[PDB]
């Protein structure tokens, strides 16, 4: 395929990943408060590495000569 | 069935990093200044597996969590 194509599905990848289990972590019935609190950190966390990823990744792709390479081109 | 699903994430991270850095590698690319940008992207990506790693194995490491994140035991 190309390489432009990989990249700028990877943040759409990390984003699958996060609502996969964040929406799994919410099937569970936990009654410890703590464990509730240090699962949902950890939600936060998927959320906030997809948007660095995302933002990662927007940076990159709009440098014409980088996207050019990237292409093929 | 949510324990194995957060132990892979790291993996899952990493194999990402391994694929585009590779493919990358496969583009003979010239202008250094595109091959520094590529490089850290590349370089990105390998500290964003590395994050979720302590991330994963951090919150994993705590009883009270894994015996919620598996069928309670």
């Amino acid at each position: 395929s190309c390489a432009y194509e990989l990249i700028k599905s990877l943040p759409a990848k990390l984003e699958q990943l996060a609502q996969e289990t964040q929406a799994t972590i919410q099937t569970l019935m936990i009654a410890d408060p703590n464990v509730n609190k240090d699962l949902r950190a950890f939600c936060e966390f998927l959320t906030v590495q997809h948007q660095r990823a995302y933002r990662a990744t927007n940076s990159l792709l709009i440098k014409p000569r980088v996207a050019a390479a990237l292409r093929g081109e």
